[PDB]
């Protein structure tokens, strides 16, 4: 609300209306959706889009997790690899981000996209709440699994000097609190990036076949 001022973010479906968004889960729609968030089809169970490996994002993180040599592929491929279940997922996480980010953003203590640098990769804040000279930083969790964002957000805390930070969920909230651990987690990506190698498959089977066996 413009005029006003935060103290704590709200659920995402307690400031944006998700039901709206359930009607979104049919092939017309999401070939429409799809278009305009610069999702294609490769493969009949792949989908793609394009992505800056400078960035760090939720995505890296839950990546890394799954499948470290998931990673290196997409790396190699510049293309970011999504699963044809969880497509909708992204689109609908989307959207959501959209909405609730333009939505709280309007006050006049929060702020959103807010860039930060971490040495020869940059990260971007989905929203940071200005609570007198100090930044928290907001993650707003969509899409991807919990610990990814979790531990997305406690990188942002620990890069801002903060106290806590806030991780949005769809109908709760919930404090994250510092830990410099998560930082460990920043210099294994970037080993893996620069691997001139492909690193072991840590999945049960791979979902992206015949891809990540052919680089
Ligand atoms: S996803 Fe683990 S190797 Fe293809
Ligand atoms: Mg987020």
């Amino acid at each position: 609300f413009n005029g006003m001022e935060l103290l704590s973010p709200k659920p995402l479906c307690s400031v944006v209306n998700c039901e709206d968004l359930e009607k979104l889960d049919h092939v017309s729609a999401l070939n429409e959706l799809r278009r305009e968030q610069e999702i294609f089809k490769l493969l009949p169970g792949i989908y793609a889009h394009r992505y800056d490996f400078r960035r760090v994002s939720p995505s890296i993180i839950n990546d890394f997790e799954y499948c470290p040599r998931l990673l290196w592929v997409q790396h190699k491929l510049g293309l970011k690899l999504l699963s044809e279940k969880s497509v909708v997922s992204i689109i609908r996480g989307r959207i959501l981000h959209e909405r609730y980010e333009r939505l709280l953003s309007q006050y006049e203590n929060v702020v959103a996209e807010y860039k930060v640098e971490i040495g020869d990769l940059v990260g971007v804040v989905d929203l940071v709440i200005k609570r007198g000279g100090e930044y928290i930083p907001v993650e707003i969790k969509t899409g991807f699994s919990k610990e990814a964002h979790k531990t997305q957000l406690q990188i942002y805390i620990s890069m801002l000097k903060a106290r806590f930070g806030y991780l949005v969920y769809r109908n709760h909230v919930e404090v994250v609190h510092r830990n410099d651990a998560a930082l460990d987690v920043l210099k294994k990506i970037r080993e893996i990036l620069s691997a001139r190698e492909a690193p072991p498959a840590k999945c049960n089977s791979c979902i992206f076949k015949p891809i990540c066996k052919n680089l």
